[PDB]
């Protein structure tokens, strides 16, 4: 009977924290932290009780909603799509300090830290109270592998395993990670819990679907199923290095792990705005060993493993993939399993198989359509499917119902841009040939596509070239548009301030202009020919 | 030319005009007058007696033809309004489709691609003196687009006194390469590979893929001292035997001394009753009766079959398109590796092919919920998805459109247009609109290749909004199911009753169908 209750929509981070609270992943915790537990966790990595818990888990609340919360009231925690997940009694509402929390938990207040930057968007108050679960978030990707602590413990049981090593990861797994985990099994003498994070990791990680597919194919094809469990963890990482390493240990223990792998640079976001590493490479191993007994999970530590061609094996240092994922290509068998490399190659296609939008902007009769047509032909002759969005196509399929106000014309540009950006998403080539006079509208379209995939072409011509180029009477009226045709005046054309290609049409034939766009496309690697 | 009337001609007529202008149809130099036309139709001859087996005429819609003045000069412009020639209006006459189709083609069956196109031709033919302004200009492989003069010059530069020509409208596999190189050895001269890049047959491999195939195959496998590659901008008629003779005339005008005529030469296949339009060797027999008069020797081949136990093609002694649209990889005994990879570039495996899931049904039926779930399932399987749901469509696509029947149709056609372009690039697009009008959804289907539009009927009762609506429009009320009626699909690919299936189960059922067709290999 939640319909009478006040509702709040919570962040994607809070949905994940709520989910893990509800399934017992954070045991002993069963609710968001109140003020006393919070402040002791921040200062000492301990709940008020004295139980170790290194990472604060709180529910932020904007001060405009906090102001009207009432002690003892039940509220509905709803997800970003408004689905009700839990009700919460509001027992505590308290102010937190960003820099104190960041400094103590993360070791830094540098906003280059992904979590520091995020904390600036968090509501100014934290709230706490008893939770009643309505439902868990529902997933439609790989629900077979999304297992609760209870399901994983019951699976360890079924396989007859007494010892289990857990592997944390937020990254695709290569053959170094495969060796890492398998050495760890043999060493501890138990099975293995592959436990990748699918909730929130670090901005700019490989997308979750690609990663999940990687973990799935690698588990099913390369691991012994009597000794190995795969399970997806809906964790919202803090990227808090050593403190998060400890946290991982507690979580994996609640899933039934007796052992936990910690390698080099565990749970670290890298380096700060000074270039200084956020954590020492083995600071996490260090803290973990100090607490491993109290937590009740044994650390299986690794020094940085390296590949030795002479041995064709991965050894400890005592004895990256930046040319491949970019415009480059498939990783070799000794670095990555073929099935994983193939999945990566589907996601990260070479630059000459990537989509891009050639946007041709300029004055009426500048020659946009002619150049577009020619370039489309040249591109198709090179094996590329092309969508050509010129005046006629756009006015037929996209423009109907729009007027000729500035707004309607910006709408039209943005419409063409949305369509072009969806085609680029699917690795298609789009050529757009519109006057598109408004610079901001065009900038907006650039912002719809991945960086480098918007080729803005400035088709430069003199003012009122139409007649010179034998476009007169009603044909010129058609080119100029309604306002200009009837009044003799229009909004000024706003040229691309820094286009990819500039084409001076008084100097180049439309074929030469088209060839110029082509040479840019080869230069960037969009065409190998 | 600014004082003259202008008319836009068809793509077919642009190509006929190009070939008239470069002398490919010599002795013809204009579109046919009524006397020439009738004697060509009836007896494969110009009024003068000169052999010409295929009519070349210029169709004009009845309303324009009526306003033409005897003896006047007009400008002939292409579909993009570029002026190619002026023509004097010396004749304007009606033609008869049944007359022309039955005599020239042997049939009036609309299954014949030309018969079907002829029903779109203007009802009058025009003829008179031509003065060329400019030839069509191309920007694909201009180096291989060669006039009769140029091919005849290149023949001399190679010092070849005999040249066998090869007609094709298809990719060349090893069978064709062996067919051409054997023809060449029989004749003892050179080879002119003369593929058609103008108009062929609907459903043919697109011209760009084909040209790239001819170019790589010629560049890496043919002896340059005896092989010429030239692209022919012919608008084929698919007229079998009669077209064979025509090809002979044309290739002779390019300098060919010999012409390959294989099985079923220039045939479009079978009619509506599943019968071949022409007999397999009728073209070879007709050609043999006129070859001396034409002045080009036929090099006939019996049908070449591949015999695995020899690794050789033999003429029977002592199809493929159905696996291109499936993205199957061709074996090295059948195709050269470079051709196989060009075809694989354009014809991707089925599980990588683009498709459109179009969820139609009443408001609150659950189209958006189902589409969102399906999107996730598809993304998890490694397909990027464009989701054209209500909110995406309303923000980006349908602003400025209202709720009138016209605007609702316009909106269905617009989302359909967008989906079709995504599909063209092998993307997955899920659309979730009421889209109540059946004719409009059918128009959207026709924007895509057969098998690529998955129409899903999300079947819920009319009053399902009672328990499901949150926005409040059903309570407040052009509403579909209440004011303006919904037209359900006659044969959707998938149907989901939503009073029985959960949104997850509905999406799972769509997944199942996509797996069955092979669009999703999990
Ligand atoms: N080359 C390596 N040598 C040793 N340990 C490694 C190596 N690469 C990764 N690891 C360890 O394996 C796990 C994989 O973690 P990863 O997904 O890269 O980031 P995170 O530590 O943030 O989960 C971590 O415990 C890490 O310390
Ligand atoms: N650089 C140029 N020099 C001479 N004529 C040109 C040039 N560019 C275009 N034209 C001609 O001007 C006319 C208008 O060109 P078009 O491509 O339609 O311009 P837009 O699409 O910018 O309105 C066409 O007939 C075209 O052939
Ligand atoms: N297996 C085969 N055996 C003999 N001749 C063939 C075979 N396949 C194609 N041909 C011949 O090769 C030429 C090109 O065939 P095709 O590409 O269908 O073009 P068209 O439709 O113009 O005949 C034609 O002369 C045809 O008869
Ligand atoms: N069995 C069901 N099938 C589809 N939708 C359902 C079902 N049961 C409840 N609903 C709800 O109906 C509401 C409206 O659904 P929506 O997907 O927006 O419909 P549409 O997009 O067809 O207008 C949603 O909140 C959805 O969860």
């Amino acid at each position: 009977k939640i319909k009478y209750l006040k509702s709040i929509q919570i962040s994607q981070r809070s949905v994940l924290d709520l989910e893990l609270l509800a399934v017992g992943a954070f045991t002993p915790l069963d609710r968001f932290m109140g003020e006393e537990d919070y402040r002791n966790v921040v200062e000492s990595m301990r709940l008020k009780s004295g139980t170790l818990f290194p990472i604060p888990i709180t529910l932020p609340m904007e001060k405009e909603i906090a102001k009207d919360l009432k002690e003892g009231e039940w509220i509905v925690l709803r997800d970003p799509k408004n689905v009700p997940l839990a009700i919460m009694r509001v027992e505590e509402v308290y102010k937190w300090n960003l820099e104190y929390e960041a400094k103590n938990v993360l070791g830094t207040t540098d906003p280059r830290h992904p979590l520091v930057a995020e904390m600036h968007t968090w509501g100014e108050y934290y709230i706490s109270g008893e939770l009643k679960v309505i439902q868990l978030p529902k997933y439609y990707d790989f629900p077979e592998y999304r297992k609760t602590p209870k399901q994983v413990r019951e699976e360890i049981k079924s396989l007859g395993l007494d010892k289990i090593v857990a592997f944390q990861t937020r990254n695709p797994m290569h053959r170094v990670h495969e060796e890492l985990t398998k050495r760890a099994m043999e060493k501890v003498g138990g099975g293995l819990l592959l436990h990748p994070v699918v909730g929130l990791t670090k901005p700019g990680d490989v997308d979750v679907y690609t990663r999940m597919r990687i973990y799935k194919v690698l588990y099913e094809k390369y691991y012994d199923k009597k000794k190995t469990i795969l399970a997806f963890l809906p964790l919202a990482m803090r990227m808090a290095g050593p403190r998060e390493a400890l946290w991982h240990g507690i979580i994996r223990r609640n899933y039934g792990a007796t052992h936990f792998i910690v390698g080099r640079d565990h749970a670290s976001p890298g380096k700060d705005s000074k270039g200084k590493p956020f954590y020492d490479p083995y600071e996490a191993q260090e803290l973990f060993k100090k607490y491993e007994d109290e937590i009740g999970i044994k650390m299986v530590p690794f020094e940085e493993l390296v590949y030795v061609p002479e041995l064709d094996q991965y050894v400890e240092i005592n004895e990256i993939r930046e040319n491949f994922l970019k415009q480059g290509r498939k990783l070799p068998e000794w670095f990555t399993r073929p099935e994983v490399a193939e999945i990566l190659a589907e996601t990260y296609v070479p630059k000459h198989k990537q989509g891009f939008c050639v946007w041709l902007t300029g004055l009426p009769c500048a020659g946009k359509s002619t150049i577009a047509e020619i370039l489309a032909t040249m591109l198709q002759a090179r094996g590329r499917k092309v969508t050509l969005l010129d005046g006629d196509v756009v006015r037929t399929h996209l423009s109907r119902g729009l007027g000729f106000s500035k707004e309607d014309r910006i709408t039209n540009i943005l419409r063409v841009g949305f369509v072009a950006s969806e085609i680029v998403k699917h690795n298609g080539v789009v050529i757009c040939a519109l006057v598109s006079p408004y610079r901001s509208a065009r900038n907006q379209v650039r912002n719809m596509m991945e960086e480098g995939k918007f080729i803005e072409v400035f088709v430069d011509a003199p003012v009122e070239v139409c007649e010179e180029r034998d476009v007169k009477g009603l044909y010129k009226k058609a080119k100029e548009g309604l306002i200009k045709g009837f009044t003799g005046v229009d909004d000024p054309y706003e040229p691309p301030v820094a286009p990819e290609v500039r084409v001076d049409t008084t100097k180049l034939t439309p074929e030469e202009s088209a060839l110029k766009i082509l040479e840019f496309l080869k230069k960037e690697g969009f065409i190998k020919d």
